[PDB]
């Protein structure tokens, strides 16, 4: 749900991503990981 890094052809669909890289980034980050299922933010 959040350590997911495999992708797939969804342009412009509703398919689960990684809503807490982009919430980070976006919210005063850049980068994003994951570690044991554990969201962590990144430079």
């Amino acid at each position: 749900v959040t350590c997911d890094v495999l992708s797939f052809e969804a342009k412009g669909i509703a398919v689960n991503h990684s809503a807490c890289a982009l919430h980070c980034i976006a919210l005063r980050k850049k980068g994003g990981s994951c570690q044991n299922g554990v969201c962590v933010c990144r430079n």
